[PDB]
Formats: structure tokens, sequence, C-alpha cells
């Protein structure tokens, strides 16, 4: 199925970036603790690869996805609650319904 990450940046950096590759249904994960009040901005190569984020003071998921109206005007979102946090990236149904894949990159910036 799809790969469960923890996200670990170099010491003193503030993005990582990963490869996958999601089939129909899967979805990866990339799981992160943080503060209240921090800014994560999200890309990734693959626009056909939905990225969303749940967790703590989040109800159901926010679309981090470059387009999407829950980002400020730089491309970034206020972490509302302190705690473990997952972004989800994952195809849409009808490409998972489809059998498709995905191969994408992500860049995940927490500041
Ligand atoms: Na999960
Ligand atoms: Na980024
Ligand atoms: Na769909």
């Amino acid at each position: 199925a799809g790969k469960n990450v923890n996200v670990e940046f170099r010491k003193g950096h503030s993005s990582a970036q990963y490869s996958g590759e999601i089939k129909g249904y899967d979805y990866d994960t990339y799981t992160f603790y943080a503060k209240k009040g921090q800014k994560v901005h999200v890309s990734i190569s693959n626009e056909g690869a939905d990225t969303y984020m749940f967790g703590p003071g989040i109800d159901d998921s926010v679309d981090l996805s470059r387009y999407s109206p829950e980002l400020d005007s730089h491309g970034q979102y206020s972490l509302p609650a302190s705690g473990k946090y997952e972004l989800r990236v994952m195809q849409t149904r009808n490409d998972a319904r489809k059998n498709k894949t995905k191969k994408y990159n992500v860049d995940i910036q927490i500041k």
C-alpha cells in the first residue's frame, strides 16, 4: 500500500524533499510535529497528486495544493495547534478508480 514517512529535516533547515509513487487508492503519509503558528508550504511536481493535511485543531482536512483557497498569499498555511500533523498524498477518486499511478516529488517546508 502507501508508505508512511516521518519527516526529518536536516538540522537547521526548514524543508525536506521526498519522492514516491502512488497506485490506485493508495496514499502516502508524511508525518511531523510542529508548533501552533508555524507555517507550512507544500509543493508537488505532479499536480495529479492531491496534498491534504490532517491534524489537531483542523476539522476534517485542509487542501495544501498550490491553488487552494486555504493558503495565504505566500502559499503558506498557519498551523492552528501544536502537535502531530499528517500530510497525505493521494490521487483523485477518478484516477484511483482507474488504478492509474502518480510518480511525484514533494517538497515540505515548515517554518
Ligand atoms: Na493514515
Ligand atoms: Na515547499
Ligand atoms: Na474524482
